[PDB]
């Protein structure tokens, strides 16, 4: 601790999930204090093509926040505000960092003020981070106020035999279980404050059962036309998040090459898989070189949760067919 | 290969058998390469799934619930002709997750009643993989049907442990496990239906609760139990494969262990040993062996006991030899009073 | 033969969770007989603040039962009393031991007997035990007839690259679901005697839903001055055991440094945790070094459990924060 008022600063522009901010695999030299703003948004999503509303918090704005990504032993130091027009206390904790509840014993800000909070980040992996406010963790955690951060180890990513991982392309899917409210007659609730959904949202959250799952906010979100891209022969990192209930992610047409489906990169990670698994709580993260061109699905694969609740997203690679890994040898035919 | 090459390549049918039970096979691969074939015929058709004769109507690859398990080498090619017969009334398809591309097949077979089609694949990756029915808008339904099986892609030199140790076989069983979603009346007794398409929105309410109202094996609650157990000796090693299409679970031999469990399924990920109860997340296959040292039943459940022994999940092993009192004995046999209760 | 009937025997008392009984790590002495005394009680428990009692079915009085600690290839010989007070016939089932579906098939025994079972514990790990009576085996577990045992490597616990791992303090800490009926009021039911209970409890049971988990047998049990202790610089091991249902363990503030997930020694363990995963039927082990002193909460991280349900219990941590590792750089402010 003598001295970090020394080490080098660097500011960061945070982006949008399911991109990542502009980073590199292997550290550029020394540790570094890496800087971070974050404003929390209290405000109505849509998550689903009937017009149901979710009150979301919002950490920049987004469910889920964005993915902040550092070194190994570098300074995370994040400034987080809570805005003037939001109506709710919140803090943060960060699964990655030791001490004082995850930074959530230290970040408690009301409407109308903002904390600084520094750690440092001694282990290498994907973590979650979410909003964990005295007497309301749940409530936060399931409005969406949850996100990851990913500490790469300083040499970059390895497989468990040391062997270099580098990845062209990286995205993060954040997946969120959602407990909306029903009237008697079946339709889902609509509120005019996040407060007033409280108990009613409580009884939902009670029997276990989401009425939604989704990734990066709503149904549909990270299909079609808001898909994923890739190109055959690219190497892709995806690393997925659930902050609160377990998944078990799948490409659909493709494998995770290399899981960590801890999310913890000096545990070794798990070849050749179909599906890994993710405890709530975790974050994973998968590599996958692909080798066909096409649309793949990536999906929580409890086949409900994926397409009946909304946990489903596409990939839309680029490319040459290869015969020789599959082949029609006759179309369907009469 | 080129397709030039691949047609050179020597080819080997073979004829399924229905699970628990696997096709003849060999361990470690004899040759090179091979063009695998296989057919299967799908069949929709009525199946009773407990003693109370409580109905589904299954979509089965094969006519079984689960689909029978296909073993292969790998870098062999299987390829299967899949076969949906003018009698069903729906469209099919299959998704291998040993596959790459193409949905895992799935975009590749999508055939009406009538049809037919043929896929080959590459097997370029060793363990137990699901392969399930997979139809665009209907997915889950067809899964939660029964529509769902798996293979063993086997190394060409055979399993071995995370130490490059050989691990041999002498049995193989498949065990798959199955949540079905029962639609129920006013007076809480299971609904039955004329065809599949009838019992299609009260089934997808049911799906929605996420709650199952029977997790059976092998398609039916006690189906590999009584007369039906799987057996084995004292001494013998046995691989037991367990899949799940859909759901969590969380297998475990009752008065065994897993020895060597491939939790993942995948055999160039080191086993865990020495294993009580192994989680199989929905979606995968497993694979456990285990060596049997003691005689008598045994119990192979889902530890989510409830599921066990409410739902259906519980199948026997009954194991022939000698007790060994070393690793267990009754040193006092229960004794007492008899007193009032 | 001669040999098995020489073998030193060492009677252990036991005590109640969320202790354990002394042991020493590291084995002294070659292989022996561990005698352990267990009487079962059928007794009315208090689950939560607002009164709901089960009638649970407990070994050796407490919900979980005791954690027992052998050393690989001792013999574990436990002499397990049903009281003539009780109403029910109960048995025994390790998933440590081999044989006679885990000792079930030669335990049961009516009110007013007693067993004597012995087995040789080969494979080191920690093991959950239950009871098991045929056709009533989900009721007894869930109704807290369930703890584990502990059988340590002779060489005592290693990271697998071959260190050693010494604990300070080893807590266990058992979850519990419970599936305890309501009336068409939704007020929790009260019953005269277990049996009573049955019914009502199946359909609950059938649900796959809980009313309520719980850690060491009641809501609240290991918070304020039933923390959990320890101090910074100390190496803790948490055993953490589920006999039916998945749990999701997280220490929030910290981390699992080593984790056998599994629970079994022989299998390497993950590092670095942030929230592990114990299947339904087993029992996992985490080992810690604290780092920062304060109040921590070790929770199932699926917080509407661990939150609402009960399912979170505290660590009191005493010494000198380290201002390195975590700061609040601007404290809550306008
Ligand atoms: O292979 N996706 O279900
Ligand atoms: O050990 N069977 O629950
Ligand atoms: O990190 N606590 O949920
Ligand atoms: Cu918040
Ligand atoms: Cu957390
Ligand atoms: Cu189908
Ligand atoms: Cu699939
Ligand atoms: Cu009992
Ligand atoms: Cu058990």
């Amino acid at each position: 601790a003598a001295e970090i008022a020394a080490l080098p600063r660097q500011k960061v522009e945070l982006v949008d999930p399911p991109f990542v901010h502009a980073h590199s695999q292997v550290a550029e030299g020394g540790p570094k204090v890496v800087e971070f703003t974050m404003v929390i948004e209290e405000k109505k999503i849509v998550i689903d093509d009937a017009g149901t509303e979710v009150h979301a918090m919002a950490f920049n704005g987004t469910v889920p926040g964005p993915l902040m990504v550092v070194h190994q032993d570098d300074y995370l130091e994040l400034t987080l505000i809570n805005p003037e027009t939001n109506t709710l206390m919140h803090n943060i904790d960060f699964h990655a960092a030791t001490g004082a509840l995850g930074g959530g014993g230290l970040t408690e800000i009301n409407p109308g003020e903002k904390t600084i909070l520094r750690f440092k980040a001694t282990k290498p992996g994907v973590f979650v981070y979410h909003c964990a406010p005295p007497g309301m963790v749940p409530w936060h955690v399931v409005s969406g106020m949850n996100g990851a951060i990913m500490v790469l180890p300083r040499e970059g990513l390895h497989d468990g035999k040391g062997k270099a991982l580098t990845y062209d392309k990286i995205y993060y899917v954040g997946e969120q279980d959602f407990y909306v409210p029903r009237d008697e007659n079946g339709k889902y609730k609509k509120y005019e404050a996040p407060g007033d959904a409280y108990e009613d949202t409580v009884k939902v959250m009670r029997t276990l059962t989401p009425t939604h799952v989704v990734f990066n906010g709503a149904v549909g979100a990270l299909t079609g036309d808001k898909a994923m891209t890739a190109a055959v022969g690219e190497k892709v990192l995806i690393v997925h998040s659930q902050a609160n209930r377990d998944t078990r992610p799948h490409l659909i047409g493709g494998h995770g090459d290399y899981v960590w489906a801890t999310g913890k990169f000096n545990t070794p990670p798990d070849v050749d898989q179909e599906t890994w698994f993710i405890p709530g709580g975790a974050a994973g993260a998968a590599f996958y070189t692909f080798q066909q061109p096409g649309i793949y699905a990536y999906v929580n694969h409890n086949l409900i949760e994926a397409f009946e609740l909304g946990a489903a997203a596409h990939f839309k690679v680029t490319g040459e067919w290869n015969d020789d890994l599959m082949t029609s040898v006759l179309a369907p035919s009469g």
